[PDB]
C-alpha cells in the first residue's frame, strides 16, 4: 500500500518508482518478448545510491532518538530495503552471466516490488514521527483547557491566561506548517478551519471566565450564564483541536469524512422537531387555525427534518421514514384543505388533525430511533480510536502493565458492539474474526513481559505484529461503519443534475442510489423553498416536485421489473428530464427572491436585544419585553441560515463557496443562544463593564460572522439577477409606498422607504465588491463611476421619505419623495447597465476527433474507472480541440485512461503497456495544467482566476501518484495468479486517483471557458470555445 500524504515522501517515490519503472520494462522486455534483459550494472546500482543514503540517515536516526516507537518502527524498515536492494545486485549478477536466467528474471520482478514498499514503509515512519510531536502539544491545550474550571480566582486566571497563550502559539504554528506540506487539500482545509475556529474561541474563554470571576463571586443572578458559556465554549474548543488530532493522523482519502456532519446534522434535525413539536400540534388542536399560519410550517418544517435524516438511513429505515413523511404531509393537505370551507369543525376536520398529530409522534419516534444507532457507532468508532492510542504506548514499553493491555481489551470490545450493530453479516464476520487473533497475540506477548520482557528485538516480532494487527482492525472497522450509510449525492446544484441525469439514462447500471439520491436532494430542496412561499406558488412548486417524484418512482420501477429499455421507460425518462429542468430554474428564481427579503435587514433583531439588555433597572414590562427579544432574535438567525442553506444548495459556486456557507450557518448555530444568553447576564446584572465587554464581543462577533454570510449569499446570486430583482423589489418597495399614501399611514409609508434605501445600499456592496474583485479597467470605472451617482441618490429619498412623514396626505411632499424615488430607480439602472455583456464586434472543410470505444463484449473493464474515463471523455464532447488545446488534452487522455480500465486487471504484455499509459497520461496532464494557468493570468476577474489555479495545483500531484501506483500495480499483475491485500488494495487506490484526475480536468474545462470571458485588451490569444 503506497501512501503519499505528504510533499516528501511523493518527492522521494517519484524518482524511485520511475527507475524501477525501467528495471520493469526490460524484466517484461524479456519475459514474454523475444532476446532477454541485458546488463545492468549501472542502472541496478542507481537505485543503490537512493535507498542507500535513505537506509543511512534511518541509522542515524533510530540510534539517536529518544522515541520507543521510532525505534521499533523503523528498524524492520530499514530491513525490508535491504533484502530487497541485495536481491536485485545478486539478480543482476545472474542476469550479467545468464542474461536468460529465468530464476534470476524473478529475483527482479519480486525484488522491484520491495524496494517501492520498503522505501515507503521506511519513510511513513518519519512521518509519522514528526505527527506525533505535533499531536503532543495537541492534548497538552486539550488537557489543560480541562483546569479552565477550577479557576475561581483571578491572579489565578492569569497564570492561565500567560500559560495557554504560548501554547496556543505554539500549536497554530506548527499546524501551519505542517499543512503547508499536504499534498491532500481536503486535508489542509479542515486543519485550517480548525485552527482558525480554536482561535477565535481562545479570547471567548478568557472573557467568559473573567465575566466569571465577577459573578459567581457576588452570588447573583448572573452565574446562570456564566458558567454556561465559560463550560460551553471549552467543550467546542476541546472538540476542533480533536479534529485536528483526528485529521493529522492520516495518509490517504478521508475514510468517514461525513462521519461528523452526519451525527451532528442528525442532531439539528431532533432539536428542530423537538422545538417545533407543540407548535405544529396545537394546530391541529384547534380546527380554526389558518391553512397556512406558523401552525401549518411546523408540520412542514418537522417533516423536512425527518426525511433529512430518513435520507441518513439505508432503504427499510430510509423509505419507511419518508414513507410516513409522504403521507402525514399528504394527510395535512387534507386538513387545511377542508377548513377551506368551513367545515374545519367537520368529524373528519378534527378526526385526521388528530390522526396526524398522533402520528407526528410515531415519526419522532422512529428518527430518535435511527439517530441512537448512528451516534452509538460515532461513539463506538471514537471509543475505540482512543483505545488503541492508549495502547500504542503500552505497546512501546516492554514494562507496560495490566492497564494497557486493558485498552487493547476494550478496543476489541468496543470492535464488537461495531459488529452487532452491524447489518451485514459478512462484515460483522470479518470483525469478530481478528478479534481472535489480537487477542492471542496480546496474551502471548504479555507473559514474556515477566518471563524475560525481550527487550531485545524478539517480542517487537509481537508488539509490531499486534500494534499493526490492531491498524487493521481499525479499517475494517471503519468501514464497516462507512458502509452502513447511504452513499451521498454532490453538494452543490450541478453535480446533483449530472448524477440524476447518468441514472435517467441508465437506471439499470449501479450509481449506488446517487442518481435517485440526487434527485431526492433537489426535491427536497424544492419543498424547503416552496414552504416559505404563498398561495399558487408555494403550491405550483411542490406541483412539479410531486410531478419529479412520481416519475421517478415510475422509472425506478419499471427498470426494477427487467425493462430498462422500453417505451414508457423513455416517454417517462423524457417528461422527467425535462421536469427538473423547469425545477431547476424554478428553485433558482425562488431562492434569489427569498435572499432579497431574509438578508434585507440583519442587525435590527440584534439591536433590540442590545437594546433590551442595557434599559434601566426600573424599566417596565423588563424581563417580560427582553424575552420578547431574545426570541425575535433566535428566530431570525435560524431564517438566515435556513435561507444562506438554500443558495449553497441550489445557487452557482462550488465546493469552494458551499462549504464556506455551511460554515458559518453551524456557527451562526452557535453563537446564537451564547449571545443570547451574554445578553441576559447583563441584564440581571447591569453596570458590571464586564458585562459590556463580553456582550458586546459576542454581538460583534455575530454581527461579523453574518456579514461573511451575506456576502457569500450574494456571490451565489448571478450578480446581473442580483441586480434585477433589486430592482424590481425596489419598484413594488415604492408601489406599497404609493398604497401607503393613499391610505395615510406614515409608518407603512416609512418602512418601505425603509427597506427601499437598505435595497440600495446592498447594491453599493456588491458593486465594491465586484470592482475590488477586477484587474479591468473599463469595467471597474464604469461600475465605478455608476454606483457613485446612486449613492447621491440615497439620503435625499430619506429625508424626502421623513418629510411626508407627517404630511402624508398632503402633496408637493409626496411628490419630492416619489420625484427622489424614481432618481433612484434611475442610478439603478445605470449600476446595472455597467454589468451589461459587451456587445459582440467584428473581425471550414472539417473536424474530425476519434469516437469513444466501449464495445468489448463482456471483456475485462473496471466500471469506476471506464465511467470516469466516460465521463471526462462526454464533458470535452461537447466542444471542438480546434484553437483549444485544453479540450485536445481532454479528449486525449479520455481515450488514454479507457486504454488503463483494461491493463488495471492483470493479462498479457500490460505491465509494460500500463507503465505507458500512465506517463501519457502524465503528460496530458501537464499540458491541461500548464494551459490552465495562462488561461490564469489573462483573467481580469480575480474570483475565477483564483478558482481556476485552484483546481490546477491539484492535477500535478494526481498525476504523479497515478505514475507511482500504476508502476507498483505493473509489479504485481506480472503473476496473474493468486490475490491478496496488497494487489487488491493498489488497485483500489488507483481508481481513487483516476477518479480525482478525470474530476479535476472536468473542472478546469468549466473554468477554463468561465474565465474565457473575462480576458481583456487580447494578449497572448485565447483559447476558442465553440460547441460542435
Amino acid at each position: 500500500m503506497p501512501v503519499f500524504h505528504t510533499r516528501t515522501i511523493e518527492s522521494i517515490l517519484e524518482p524511485v518508482a520511475q527507475q524501477i519503472s525501467h528495471l520493469v520494462i526490460m524484466h517484461e522486455e524479456g519475459e514474454v518478448d523475444g532476446k532477454a534483459i541485458p546488463d545492468l550494472t549501472a542502472p541496478v546500482a542507481a537505485v543503490q545510491a537512493a535507498v542507500s543514503n535513505l537506509v543511512r540517515v534511518g541509522k542515524e536516526t533510530v540510534q539517536t532518538t529518544e522515541d520507543q516507537i521510532l525505534k521499533r518502527d523503523m528498524p524492520p524498515a530499514f530491513i525490508k530495503v535491504e533484502n530487497a536492494c541485495t536481491k536485485l545486485v545478486q539478480a543482476a549478477q545472474m542476469l550479467q552471466s545468464d542474461p536468460y536466467s529465468v530464476p534470476a528474471r524473478d529475483y527482479l520482478i519480486d525484488g522491484s516490488r520491495g524496494i517501492l514498499s520498503g522505501t515507503s514503509d521506511l519513510l511513513l515512519t518519519f512521518d509519522e514521527a514528526e505527527v506525533r510531536k505535533i499531536i503532543r502539544v495537541c492534548k497538552g491545550i486539550l488537557e489543560y483547557l480541562t483546569v479552565a474550571e477550577v479557576v475561581e480566582t483571578m491572579e489565578d486566571l492569569v497564570t492561565y491566561t500567560k500559560n495557554l497563550g504560548p501554547g496556543m502559539t505554539k500549536m497554530a504554528k506548527m499546524i501551519d506548517e505542517r499543512q503547508q506540506e499536504l499534498t491532500h487539500q481536503e486535508h489542509r482545509v479542515m486543519l485550517v478551519n480548525s485552527m482558525n475556529t480554536v482561535k477565535e474561541l481562545l479570547p471567548v474563554l478568557i472573557s467568559a471566565m473573567k465575566i466569571f470571576v465577577t459573578t459567581k463571586n457576588s452570588k447573583n443572578q448572573g452565574i446562570e450564564e456564566a458558567l454556561k458559556n465559560r463550560n460551553f465554549t471549552v467543550e467546542k474548543m476541546s472538540a476542533e483541536i480533536n479534529e485536528i488530532i483526528r485529521v493529522l493522523q492520516l495518509t490517504s482519502w478521508d475514510e468517514d469524512a461525513w462521519a461528523s456532519k452526519d451525527t451532528e446534522a442528525m442532531k439539528r434535525a431532533l432539536a428542530s422537531i423537538d422545538s417545533k413539536l407543540n407548535q405544529a400540534k396545537g394546530w391541529l388542536r384547534d380546527p380554526s387555525a389558518s391553512p397556512g399560519d406558523a401552525g401549518e410550517q411546523a408540520i412542514r418544517q418537522i417533516l423536512d427534518e425527518a426525511g433529512k435524516v430518513g435520507e441518513l438511513c439505508a432503504g427499510k429505515e430510509r423509505r419507511e421514514i419518508l414513507g410516513t413523511c409522504k403521507m402525514l404531509g399528504q394527510m395535512t393537505d387534507q386538513v387545511a384543505d377542508l377548513r377551506a370551507r368551513g367545515q374545519g369543525s367537520s368529524p373528519v376536520a378534527m378526526q385526521k388533525a388528530q390522526q396526524v398529530s398522533q402520528g407526528l409522534d410515531v415519526l419522532t419516534a422512529k428518527v430518535e430511533n435511527a439517530a441512537r444507532k448512528l451516534e452509538a457507532m460515532t461513539n463506538s468508532k471514537q471509543s475505540i480510536a482512543k483505545k488503541i492510542d492508549a495502547a500504542q504506548n503500552w505497546l512501546a514499553d516492554p514494562n507496560g502493565g495490566p492497564e494497557g493491555e486493558e485498552q487493547i481489551r476494550g478496543a476489541l470490545a468496543e470492535a464488537r458492539k461495531i459488529a452487532e450493530l452491524c447489518d451485514d453479516p459478512k462484515e460483522r464476520d470479518d470483525i469478530l474474526r481478528s478479534l481472535g487473533e489480537i487477542s492471542a497475540l496480546t496474551s502471548k506477548l504479555a507473559d514474556l513481559r515477566r518471563q524475560g520482557k525481550g527487550d531485545s528485538p524478539e517480542a517487537r516480532a509481537l508488539a509490531k505484529q499486534v500494534a499493526t494487527a490492531l491498524q487493521n482492525l481499525q479499517t475494517k472497522t471503519n468501514r464497516a461503519v462507512a458502509n452502513s450509510r447511504p452513499a451521498k449525492a454532490a453538494v452543490h446544484l450541478e453535480g446533483k443534475i449530472e448524477q440524476a441525469q447518468r441514472w435517467i439514462d441508465n437506471p439499470t447500471v449501479d450509481d449506488r442510489g446517487v442518481g435517485q439520491a440526487a434527485i431526492r436532494g433537489l426535491v427536497a430542496e424544492g419543498h424547503r423553498l416552496a414552504n416559505v412561499m404563498m398561495g399558487p406558488y408555494r403550491q405550483d412548486l411542490l406541483a412539479k416536485c410531486d410531478r419529479v417524484d412520481q416519475l421517478t418512482a415510475q422509472l425506478a420501477d419499471l427498470a426494477a421489473r427487467g425493462e430498462g429499455e422500453s417505451p414508457q421507460a423513455r416517454a417517462l425518462a423524457s417528461q422527467l428530464q425535462d421536469s427538473l429542468k423547469d425545477l431547476k430554474a424554478r428553485m433558482q428564481e425562488a431562492m434569489t427572491q427569498e435572499v432579497s427579503d431574509v438578508f434585507s435587514d440583519t442587525t435590527t433583531p440584534i439591536k433590540l436585544l442590545a437594546v433590551a439588555a442595557t434599559a434601566p433597572p426600573d424599566a417596565p414590562n423588563r424581563e417580560e419585553v427582553f424575552d420578547e427579544r431574545a426570541a425575535n432574535f433566535e428566530n431570525h438567525s435560524g431564517k438566515l441560515g435556513a435561507t444562506a442553506e438554500k443558495a449553497a444548495a441550489v445557487g452557482t459556486a462550488n465546493k469552494s463557496t458551499v462549504e464556506g456557507i455551511q460554515a458559518s450557518v453551524k456557527t451562526a448555530r452557535e453563537l446564537t443562544p451564547q449571545v443570547v444568553s451574554a445578553a441576559r447576564i447583563l441584564l440581571r446584572n447591569p453596570g458590571n463593564q464586564a458585562a459590556y465587554e463580553h456582550f458586546e464581543t459576542m454581538k460583534n462577533q455575530w454581527i461579523d460572522n453574518v456579514e461573511k454570510m451575506t456576502g457569500l449569499v450574494d456571490e451565489a446570486i448571478d450578480t446581473k439577477s442580483l441586480l434585477d430583482a433589486s430592482e424590481e423589489a425596489i419598484k413594488k418597495d415604492l408601489d406599497k409606498c404609493k398604497v401607503a399614501m393613499a391610505n395615510i399611514q406614515p409608518q407603512m409609508l416609512v418602512a418601505g422607504a425603509t427597506s427601499i434605501a437598505r435595497r440600495a445600499n446592498r447594491i453599493l456592496l456588491v458593486a465594491k465588491r465586484e470592482v475590488e474583485n477586477s484587474e479591468d479597467p473599463k469595467f471597474r470605472e464604469a461600475v465605478k463611476a455608476a454606483s457613485d451617482e446612486l449613492s447621491k441618490t440615497i439620503s435625499p429619498m430619506v429625508m424626502d421619505a421623513k418629510a411626508v412623514a407627517g404630511n402624508i396626505s398632503d402633496p408637493g411632499l409626496q411628490k419630492s419623495f416619489l420625484d427622489s424615488g424614481y432618481r433612484i430607480l434611475g442610478a439603478v439602472a445605470k449600476v446595472r447597465e455597467a454589468f451589461q455583456p459587451q456587445e459582440p464586434d467584428f473581425p471550414p472543410p472539417e473536424e474530425k476527433d476519434e469516437e469513444f470505444p466501449e464495445q468489448k463484449a463482456g471483456e475485462v473493464i473496471n466500471q469506476p474507472m471506464m465511467m470516469a474515463a466516460r465521463q471526462l471523455h462526454d464533458e470535452a464532447r461537447k466542444w471542438s480541440s480546434k484553437g483549444n488545446d485544453i479540450i485536445a488534452a481532454a479528449k486525449r487522455m479520455a481515450l488514454l485512461m479507457a486504454e488503463m480500465s483494461r491493463l488495471v486487471r492483470g493479462g498479457s504484455g500490460t505491465k509494460r503497456a500500463l507503465i505507458q499509459c500512465a506517463k501519457d497520461i502524465a503528460k496530458a496532464s501537464d499540458e491541461v495544467t500548464r494551459l490552465a494557468k495562462e488561461v490564469a493570468k489573462q483573467c481580469t476577474d480575480k474570483r475565477i482566476r483564483t478558482n481556476l489555479l485552484q483546481v490546477c495545483e491539484r492535477i500535478p500531484t494526481i498525476s504523479t501518484q497515478l505514475k507511482i501506483l500504476s508502476t507498483v500495480k505493473a509489479t504485481m499483475l506480472g503473476r496473474t495468479n493468486i490475490s491478496d491485500e496488497e494487489s487488491e488494495q493498489a488497485t483500489e487506490m488507483l481508481v481513487h486517483n483516476a477518479q480525482n484526475l478525470m474530476q479535476s480536468v472536468k473542472e478546469t474545462v468549466r473554468e477554463a471557458e468561465a474565465a474565457s470571458i473575462k480576458i481583456r485588451t487580447d494578449a497572448g490569444f485565447t483559447l476558442r470555445w465553440v460547441r460542435k
